[PDB]
């Protein structure tokens, strides 16, 4: 194989003591490589002298690394600056040391030792990216299943304590950077490092899970920067609204980021992620808005044409689910959101409503079965309304708490159905003993008490359903033991409005106290996923979006049969990127030097 | 004119409102009155953010509701204030229900039974999911909302106060 | 950034002088309540004949203002005196 022909003499030395740290018993290393499952190429394949002798090559270690971060996460190394041919290229002896100090680095985190991870880490180029990556991957082998057995247990313990040692470590260097200069935090973060698949770092964050560096404020400042399309001049929400209302009478007057620079200037606003999050939330409020027009009026004998506008409308919004599903990320991820199975069942709901409607067209009940089915579309289309508030900041942590609370919105429906159900059997069989079972019976038990809860105690209507003909409003009765309808009424009301809804009351006030800061942190973890699903948005909004589909349809006119599609990225300076690692390398020592004077300066040490 | 008199005590009800509402702002001199305004005042974010939940369960039951009991009926202003008007009022406790046995035409003597279409008998419903989601979540979200916000921001009213 | 730390640090020497300044009133506060009430009463001649509670006030100072004895000097100027 010419990848283990490709790699230089330092790749065999890695493997040689990645051998020499594998023979020793009760090895954490050796039972990593037995429950791989992967080929020596370090595909997932499930020869055996290669799968012997060079089974701990560092290409198949690199791909178990990069499978142990996430699902999609993938490093890129480059053997070909190690040729003798290279020796003269400024810079390829520092990228060398780069190369070799991160697969010295990698292989330390594989045999756990701190201090050494800390030297390579240190001499090592791209520094919290390196330090989110291996905290991220110390943090989940600490609870893996091939760290399993009981000698090596304080090895799964103390290095998962090292795992939050460089979590913290790679919060101080974000720290030393926004002790320095926001606008070059702004530059570091934006930078695509190219062994990584040229990805930016906050979505190696976001793979990385690393929800304590994502509830930074500087992370906060390059993701409202990453809003905006990195524009300073509109970043109100009324302001953006303007800007979009009248297009042409804002943005030559807008402060920027010729006829061509102008034209830049509005493909820069409207490729943007918050103005396709207005353009997409304007399209769902004429969604809403137009079909509350259509449920409130009354259906025609005939079609109508806002029925053929919202067929063509609903029909655009299942064909982009269904290319969100199917083209973009697979079934099994579409399934796992909330909101795609919302918008699954408004589909549903619209598409059943409007078979209802088209069945029969003349006949008045079909109409009535049609306007029944589509007040669940109502009332799922207004709710689906709220997915847009998780932008705002006074309002997502209100929905993530919300969230929580819903589990003790259903301990107090648990417990208020006892009381419910027992005071609804007992008292519609008491006020009614001679009467046979029926439908009536049933919707006697369990209508009236819920309304005596939230408020109205429906007591002259059991006054005239008791048949109690007195002046006092519980006396004169026919039956003797109908004069008891109060007492079960008092004691549900003592046991209902005094009793478990303020033990919510109570149950509130312990669930926000406990998780208001977690509620916080997963606002900002769903801001740079909500950040990072409207930056792959299509431009258009939704009725335009299956014609913009089309244009989806233009791009499989350049795939297979014209195949003439043409792209190209931007390639950074290499100025910017030298004073990017000179930026790196001072902050790091500026905040190691820190760190060693906060840590000699504690009170125990 | 008696009708220009009438639209003179209809812009004077205003001028009754917001002098009345002016005479709070001689209450920052009293001690116990003045950050109970500034913690108010802090309150009131949480009070737009408690509007902003209730209007999509509020306009979603309201135009569900008003065309659930009103199938054969022609779009004009009061099918737009009977979305409007009832499901507030019945977020605040006036669960208009006889009204509603009135208007859905149900002729049993079971308050839901024997009504003429089919599908009316789903209003208890929607009432029943509104009511549980205004009166039992939203509201309680405030109470939780509000004793946060107090326990946050009671010195600093304080020391606005000062 | 390379006025980097003198931006922060001298924030943190004027938060010094901050805690400094009520402490002086303190020790005010420490001698005699009628003393430190003739004490911030007085105009200060080389700034515009401006007295201390103003000068906090246009200083912004809201530990100096929240102290009991700057709100013994605030309701002895209530009352007329
Ligand atoms: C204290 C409780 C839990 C124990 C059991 C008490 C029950 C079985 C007893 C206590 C008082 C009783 C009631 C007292 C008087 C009358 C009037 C009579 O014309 C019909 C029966 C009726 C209405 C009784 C029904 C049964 C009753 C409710
Ligand atoms: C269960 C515990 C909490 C206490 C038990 C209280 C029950 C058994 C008592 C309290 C008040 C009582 C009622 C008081 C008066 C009357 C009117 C009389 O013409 C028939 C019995 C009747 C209707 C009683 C039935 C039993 C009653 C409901
Ligand atoms: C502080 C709280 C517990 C107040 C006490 C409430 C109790 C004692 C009151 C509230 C409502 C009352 C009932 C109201 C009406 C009637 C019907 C009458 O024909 C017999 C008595 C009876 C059944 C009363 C019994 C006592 C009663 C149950
Ligand atoms: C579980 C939900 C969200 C999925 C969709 C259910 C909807 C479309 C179905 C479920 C039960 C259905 C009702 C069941 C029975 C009747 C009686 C018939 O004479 C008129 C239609 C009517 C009133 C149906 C209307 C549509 C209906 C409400
Ligand atoms: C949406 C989730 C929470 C549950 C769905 C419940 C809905 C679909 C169910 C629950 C109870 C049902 C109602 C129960 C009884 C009747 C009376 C019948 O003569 C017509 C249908 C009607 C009016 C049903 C319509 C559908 C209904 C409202
Ligand atoms: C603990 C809580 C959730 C209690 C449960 C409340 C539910 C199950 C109750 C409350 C009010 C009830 C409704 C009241 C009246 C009617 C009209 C009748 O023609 C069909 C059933 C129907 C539509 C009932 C269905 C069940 C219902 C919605």
């Amino acid at each position: 194989i010419t990848a283990l022909d490709e790699l230089p003499s330092f790749a065999l030395a890695i493997e040689e003591l990645y051998k020499r740290e594998a023979k020793k018993p009760h090895s954490h290393v050796q039972r990593l490589v037995s429950l791989s499952n992967t080929d020596v190429l370090g595909r997932h394949y499930r020869g055996r002298d290669l799968a012997n002798t060079r089974a701990y090559n560092v290409l198949r270690m690199d791909q178990i690394f990069a499978r142990l971060v996430s699902k999609d996460f993938s490093v890129n190394r480059d053997f070909t600056i190690y040729d003798s041919k290279y020796d003269k290229v400024p810079g390829i002896q520092f990228r060398r040391t780069a190369q070799a100090s991160h697969m010295l680095f990698l292989w330390a985190i594989c045999l756990d030792r701190f201090r050494m991870a800390r030297h390579f880490w240190l001499i090592g180029d791209q520094s919290i990216i390196n330090a989110l990556v291996a905290s991220r991957i110390l943090e989940r082998l600490s609870t893996h299943r091939a760290l399993q057995g009981p000698h090596l247990a304080e090895e799964r313990a103390k290095m998962q304590h090292n795992a939050k040692k460089f979590e913290e470590l790679a919060v101080g260097v974000l720290g030393e950077c926004h002790g320095s200069d926001s606008h070059m935090a702004s530059e570091m973060l934006h930078s695509k490092n190219d062994m990584f698949n040229k990805k930016n770092a906050i979505n190696i964050a976001y793979d990385a899970k690393s929800l304590a560096f994502l509830s930074h404020p500087a992370t906060q400042s390059v993701i409202n920067a990453d809003w905006y399309g990195h524009l300073k001049s509109v970043t109100s929400f009324w302001a953006v609204l303007f800007a979009f209302f009248f297009p042409f009478f804002v943005l030559p007057f807008i402060n920027f980021s010729g006829a061509h620079r102008l034209r830049r200037k509005f493909a820069k606003f409207y490729s943007a992620p918050y103005t396709r999050f207005i353009s997409d939330l304007l399209s769902h409020f004429v969604l809403c808005v137009v079909t509350s027009y259509f449920v409130l009026d009354k259906l025609e004998d005939t079609i109508s044409a806002i029925e053929w506008i919202l067929l063509v409308w609903f029909v655009a919004l299942l064909l982009e689910e269904l290319r969100q599903m199917i083209f973009c990320d697979g079934i099994a991820e579409y399934i796992s959101d909330t909101w795609n199975r919302l918008d699954l069942i408004m589909i549903t709901l619209f598409f059943v409503g409007f078979f209802t409607h088209a069945s029969d067209p003349s006949n008045q009940d079909s109409k009535v079965v049609s306007k029944g089915i589509h007040a669940f579309l109502v009332v799922v289309l207004w709710l689906r309304f709220m997915r847009y508030y998780a932008l705002s900041k006074n309002l997502g942590p209100k929905l993530i708490m919300m969230m929580e609370m819903m589990k003790d919105v259903s301990t107090f429906v648990f417990l208020l159905l006892i009381f419910l159900i027992g005071y609804g059997v007992a008292a519609q069989s008491l006020l009614s003993p001679d009467e046979d079972f029926s439908s009536r019976t049933f919707i006697g038990v369990l209508f009236r008490p819920y309304f005596q809860i939230y408020g109205e105690l429906f007591l002259d209507d059991l006054n005239s359903e008791a048949n109690c003909l007195g002046d006092t409003p519980f006396t004169e009765c026919s039956r003797e033991t109908v004069r008891m309808v109060p007492f079960f009424l008092a004691v549900y009301i003592l046991g209902s409005n005094v009793l478990l809804v303020n033990l919510l009351i109570a149950m509130f006030n312990d669930t926000y106290m406990k998780v208001q800061e977690a509620a916080e942190d997963l606002w900002r973890k769903q801001n740079y996923e909500l950040c990072a699903e409207y930056k792959d948005r299509p431009f258009l909004p939704a009725p335009f979006i299956l014609l913009a589909h089309v244009h989806m349809l233009f791009m499989r006119l350049l795939r297979l049969c014209g195949v003439h599609t043409q792209e190209h990225e931007k390639i950074q300076d290499d100025e910017t990127k030298r004073k990017i690692t000179t930026f790196e390398e001072l902050n790091t020592d500026k905040f190691l030097r820190r760190w060693e004077r906060e840590r000699q300066e504690m009170l125990e040490a």
